[PDB]
């Protein structure tokens, strides 16, 4: 598993994430596993489901050990639940190691496995703090690093039919950075706290124009990098200011309200989409150096996502892939697809460079540029109100 063996090891469907092959058990059971930087459990379908045709069969694994502990994970509209255990785990197209990891065998779920996704489980790559049922279930990547010599880093290159969804590809390089996957400078922003991959946005511009908000609004109540989310999601106030600005720029076109809520497509005749009327968006991330930031600039082709339907086929049609949040900013596939993203856990930082699989615009380029210096930079981080539950739990580690 040299970095050439890991290049191109991701597949997916537009809008249903990216997955990597993993094996579980002995003899090895091969499954397609969602790459999820927004969660911290390794959980696999482990019983029949109408939208799965394989699943982890614990009883066929001579190396499985039951942990005799359930786990139940609610989502906004779905859930998964299941039984904890440990087993041997390998990534066939990753580092040439086998590790004993925790595995949540999903016994029941609701609105979790979707018709046609092709993944059978999820690999939560974020930190122990957000693992369920608690921060004592070691996440996979922590086990990998503790048990082998793989460096404490991984990087993701997420690269951007008349009925069915577009096929996508990408690379997850485990333990390193492959310089063939990016061009230009690699810029790093600090990991603020090690729970989500949390970062701090200091400034936001839409077509070069500053939104002029209190910068804490940008990170209210956090900002995170999440391969498990499709859209760029923005806190309410920031989302309203952004929509106002993109509307202004594109006001040659009056779209319905449902378009701006992502609930309706807008279409132009084939090949005619006026890309020039939709503005670029720049997020400026706090730099490694005090008073410095750098920006990542996304093109309209990243945040307006094509969708082919049956009646709409003389036409190119698009969904607005920026949406309102009440749980802070989420830099999802919409942001990550422009970029090679380095999750440098050893150095508590995340790097961005322009990806080699570039998203194309006629006259503009998605970009990563810096530094930009601020006289008296000042703190853009939000401090989430400390609940009595968080406050009482003891962490004897
Ligand atoms: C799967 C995951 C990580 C967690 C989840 C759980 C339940 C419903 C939707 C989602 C969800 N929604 C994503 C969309 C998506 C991404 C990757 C695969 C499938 C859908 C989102 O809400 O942006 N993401
Ligand atoms: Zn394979
Ligand atoms: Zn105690
Ligand atoms: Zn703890």
């Amino acid at each position: 598993g040299s970095f050439v063996e890991m290049v191109d090891n991701l597949r997916g469907k537009s809008g249903q994430g990216y997955y990597v092959e993993m094996t579980v058990g002995s003899p090895p059971q091969t499954l397609n596993i969602l790459v999820d930087t927004g969660s911290s459990n390794f959980a696999v379908g482990a019983a029949p489901h109408p939208f799965l045709h394989r699943y982890y069969q614990r009883q066929l694994s001579s190396t499985y050990r039951d942990l005799r502990k359930g786990v139940y994970v609610p989502y906004t509209q779905g859930k998964w639940e299941g039984e904890l255990g440990t087993d041997l785990v390998s990534i066939p197209h990753g580092p040439n190691v086998t590790v004993r990891a925790n595995i949540a065998a999903i016994t029941e779920s609701d609105k979790f496995f979707i018709n046609g996704s092709n993944w059978e489980g999820i690999l939560g790559l974020a930190y122990a703090e957000i693992a369920r049922p608690d921060d004592s279930l070691e996440p996979f990547f922590d086990s990998l690093v503790k048990q082998t010599h793989v460096p404490n880093l991984f990087s993701l290159q997420l690269c951007g039919q008349s009925e069915v969804l577009a096929s996508v590809g990408g690379s997850m390089i485990i333990g390193g950075i492959d310089h063939s996957l990016y061009t230009g400078s690699l810029w790093y922003t600090p990991i603020r706290r090690e729970w989500y991959y949390e970062v701090i946005i200091v400034r936001v511009e839409i077509n070069g124009q500053d939104l002029k908000m209190d910068c804490k609004e940008y990170n209210y109540d956090k900002s995170i990098v999440d391969s498990g989310t499709t859209n760029l999601r923005l806190p309410k106030k920031v989302f309203e200011a952004a929509v106002k600005s993109i509307k202004a720029a594109s006001s040659t076109e009056k779209f319905p309200d449902g378009f701006w809520l992502g609930e309706q497509l807008v279409c132009w005749q084939a090949g005619t989409t006026p890309w020039n009327i939709f503005p670029v968006i720049s997020l400026y991330l706090m730099g490694e150096v005090t008073n410095q930031s750098f920006r990542i600039t996304i093109l309209p082709q990243q945040y307006l996502r094509p969708v082919e339907d049956v009646a709409t086929s003389q036409d190119d049609c698009y969904k607005f892939a920026i949406s309102q949040s009440s749980t802070g900013t989420v830099m999802g596939a919409v942001i990550m697809e422009g970029f090679y993203v380095v999750f440098d856990r050893a150095r508590k930082r995340i790097g961005f460079a322009v990806s080699a699989c570039h998203v194309h615009d006629e006259f503009r380029t998605a970009a990563v540029e810096g530094p930009f210096v601020t006289l008296d930079m000042e703190d853009c981080g939000y401090n989430i109100p400390q609940t009595d539950e968080s406050r009482s739990h003891h962490h004897h580690h």
